[PDB]
RNA sequence: GGGAUGCGUAGGAUAGGUGGGAGCCUGUGAACCCCCGCCUCCGGGUGGGGGGGAGGCGCCGGUGAAAUACCACCCUUCCC
């Protein structure tokens, strides 16, 4: 009945929100701010000095987390020939070519990563672009998820190989790791990618890039963070 | 500083963006009833209060370009 319920409330009086804490600071904290029936993940959100209107001001990028997600990904690869092998036995969940491209084009979803190799990507790009495109989910030579070291790739993204992306309204948002980490891990992660995003930094960009950041949990409050810390 | 606002069509119906998400809320009072302010696309929405006394919400499915609890950073148009 009200805004919140007493296990979120509880978190709330846990952080100062006038305060702006280390990375490492937060990285300690993080544990107290989850308290939900599951492993926590843990995030990171930077409100970006960049004009989102233009695409010469976007922020895209990949980084692969020193110590990854902390959770499984299921990862279908879509490949051909002597590759298709190569997918399974380097741990892919799923490795097709033209009926599994069918069976996701009739609405079938339960994976978390598409890789591919180039030579199956026309094929891709035509039947399965429309209907992953608008879910992020469309293979890419950009996101690391295109290629013909199909084994490597599908390594990488297991390894926790984060894609980041500002939204239309100039915030950026990314996992960074589980609340059960080790602080000193969780903090690694987190360094790592605001190094990514910062490598990303728009040349034309006006002001301060990074006009916030914060750390939070899945289900519990934020602390702001001081980025270069 | 504080508080509102987010609805083409289809779809429970009022779906601003993205990211997190498989759980969330509840005798620390669920559903439901009633009163008031605000907002309204006139469907309802939202905030508070008076009662009530045990169950709600999400997920899956379905519709859809997008799916919904809960949580985070934000944006639009406003008010005190
Ligand atoms: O997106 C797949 C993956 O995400 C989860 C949550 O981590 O589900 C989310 O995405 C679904 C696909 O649209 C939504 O329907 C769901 O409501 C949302 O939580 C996992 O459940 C799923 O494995």
């Amino acid at each position: 009945m009200p805004k919140h319920g007493k296990r979120y409330r509880a978190l709330l009086e846990k952080v100062d929100p006038n305060k702006i804490y280390t990375i490492d600071e937060a990285a300690h904290l993080v544990k107290e701010l989850a308290t939900a029936k599951f492993d926590e993940t843990v995030e990171v959100h930077a409100k970006l000095g960049i004009d989102p209107r233009r695409s010469d001001q976007n922020v895209r990028g990949t980084v692969s987390l020193p110590h990854g997600l902390g959770k499984q990904v299921r990862v279908l690869a879509i490949a051909k020939g002597e590759k298709i092998k190569e997918a399974e036995e380097a741990g892919a969940d799923y490795v097709g070519g033209e009926e599994i491209i069918q069976k996701i084009l009739d609405g079938w979803m339960d994976f978390d990563a598409v890789v591919a190799t180039p030579d199956v990507m026309g094929a891709v790009g035509s039947k399965l672009g429309r209907i992953l495109g608008p879910r992020g989910l469309l293979p890419n030579p950009k996101a690391g998820t295109v290629g013909f070291n199909i084994g490597e790739i599908i390594r990488e993204i297991k390894a926790g190989r984060i894609e980041f992306r500002n939204d239309k309204t100039g915030a950026i948002h990314a996992p960074v790791g589980k609340a059960s980490f080790p602080p000193e891990k969780l903090a690694d992660n987190i360094r790592a990618f605001i190094r990514a995003l910062e490598a990303h930094k728009p040349e034309g960009a006006k002001g301060t890039f990074l006009r916030s950041v914060y750390v939070t949990t899945t289900l519990g409050p934020s602390v702001r963070i001081n980025p270069h810390s």
